[PDB]
RNA sequence: AGACUAA
């Protein structure tokens, strides 16, 4: 038994058995991250188990550190700074960090216990990680615990909460607004507002500030200096991307959720390419996670969730299912086994197995294009499997006529390392490297030979 | 688009 949000003395021996995958399917705010996880970790240390803890984002990682503070844990994330002796048997890192380590030339510890928090995360690295973890369990090499309020197959956008939630459907502005949305600024409590992009977040946040509102902007770019500020009394609005979709304990009163996002889609009609489709409705699991940011305080009973529109459950055309398989086909078990996708996430798209297997230098190039080149999984796969080296940027110019990249209606020119002037016309098109002007600048640096 | 950047 336990009290005071403190960990339970009693932990089930069942969850530590090899060949055992435990799905902890508990509602938002039940105590997965900050009460259950510490109990498991303390009991893992006593059992002397080589242990891996996985967070989807740095927001979840920071939440974990608060609960795990004092324990001999090795943090492998910029989100947390702590002294490490080097003899820690418990490692903590993000989902994508682990997949990266699995794809790189050196070698993950042989964990016999793996705890993945937010085991529904649809980021391609997270899906591939679940594939690895579930084969390790199947082989009898590890015990694993998957913690999530929205396990695969979740259709309920309004799950159980610690406190009653007032669900309100209203129109929500995507852009700045002069007028017509007084309900946003008339509210007295603290609001968490989910935006599909940092661009949209910028022009919504400066719109709120000119109304004398204290606004914190959260994303991958501002996390470091800004997340400690949410752990304060000095804010009205948190305008956040999906970095805060999971795990966050903002201690707020309201979530504004437009329930929209841009989705990468692989197009198969004609030459294969990636587009950014949408904005389209988010999944029921995303809506449920976002709503899960509030109604967490049993002493605070009038929290609000303001949303717009229905969710869209069908995401089979989302590129993350192909890309997860592109990664997992190149990940190997120490025994030699390529892992298969976690049960519930199989046949989201037409497999077939080992289709994305890369050889020798191609697998290294594949990883290098993602980690050093900052290119998406699909694009990196296409370049690597064509036998192109990481530093060979020819493919950025040899695309068919229709692949010519435009910026402000003008044909993009690249000046190369050697002073050639060439039109940006890549052989493979991925809208993620050209849609946003900031993304395109980075891709222009890549095409130059300067990345 | 968003997330991750470890050894
Ligand atoms: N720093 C804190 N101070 C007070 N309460 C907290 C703090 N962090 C989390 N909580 C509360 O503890 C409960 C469980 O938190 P958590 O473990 O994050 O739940 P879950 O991971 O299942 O969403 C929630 O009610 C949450 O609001
Ligand atoms: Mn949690």
């Amino acid at each position: 038994g336990s009290a005071m949000g403190e960990p339970d003395y009693e932990v089930d021996e069942d969850i530590f058995r090899k060949k055992r995958l435990t799905i902890m399917d508990l509602h938002p705010g039940a105590g997965k991250t900050k009460r259950i996880l510490p109990s498991i970790v303390r009991e893992a240390l006593l059992r002397r188990l080589r242990t891996l803890i996985l967070a989807p984002t740095r927001v979840v990682a920071a939440e974990m550190e608060e609960a795990l503070r004092g324990l001999p844990i090795r943090y492998q994330t910029p989100a947390v700074k702590s002294d490490h002796t080097g003899r820690e048997i418990v490692d903590l890192m993000c989902h994508a960090t682990f997949t990266t380590r699995l794809l790189s030339s050196t070698r993950v510890p042989n964990y016999n216990l793996i705890v993945m928090d937010e085991a529904h995360f649809t980021d391609p690295c997270s899906v591939a990680a679940r594939g690895y973890i579930s084969t390790r369990v199947e082989m009898g090499e590890a015990a694993a615990i998957f913690m999530t309020a929205t396990p695969p197959g979740s259709t309920d956008p309004f799950p159980q909460s610690n406190s009653p939630i007032e669900d309100i459907e209203r129109e929500i502005p995507e852009r700045s607004w002069n007028t017509g949305f007084d309900w946003i600024t008339d509210y007295q409590g603290k609001t968490v507002w989910f935006v599909p992009s940092i661009k949209a977040g910028n022009d919504i946040a400066n719109c709120l500030r000119k109304s004398g509102k204290r606004v914190i902007q959260l994303s991958r770019k501002t996390f470091d200096t800004e997340y400690p500020k949410t752990k304060l009394t000095d804010w009205d609005f948190v305008v956040t991307t999906d970095i805060s979709e999971m795990g966050a304990n903002f201690r707020a009163g309201r979530v504004i959720d437009p329930r929209r996002c841009l989705k990468p889609v692989i197009l198969t009609d004609g030459p294969e390419r990636v587009i950014l489709a949408g904005p389209i409705p988010v999944t029921p699991a995303s809506a449920a996670q976002r709503r899960g940011r509030i109604g967490r305080n049993p002493a605070q009973e009038d929290d609000q969730y303001v949303f717009s529109g229905d969710p869209l459950k069908n995401d089979e055309d989302h590129a993350h299912w192909t890309e997860a398989k592109m990664l997992l086909d190149n990940i190997y078990t120490p025994e030699g086994i390529i892992p298969t996708l976690f049960g519930p996430e199989r046949e989201k798209t037409q497999a077939i197995d080992g289709e994305f297997r890369l050889r020798g230098e191609q697998r290294k190039t594949f990883v290098e294009l993602m980690r050093r080149g900052d290119l998406p999984v699909w694009l990196s796969y296409k370049v690597a499997s064509a036998g192109i080296s990481y530093k060979d940027r020819e493919w950025c110019f040899t695309g068919e006529r229709n692949n010519q990249i435009l910026e402000e209606n003008m044909e993009v020119e690249i000046w190369t390392r050697e002073g050639e002037k060439k039109k940006l016309r890549p052989k493979w098109l991925d809208a993620r490297v050209y849609a946003d002007p900031m993304a395109l600048k980075d891709f222009k640096e890549f095409a130059s030979g300067r990345k």
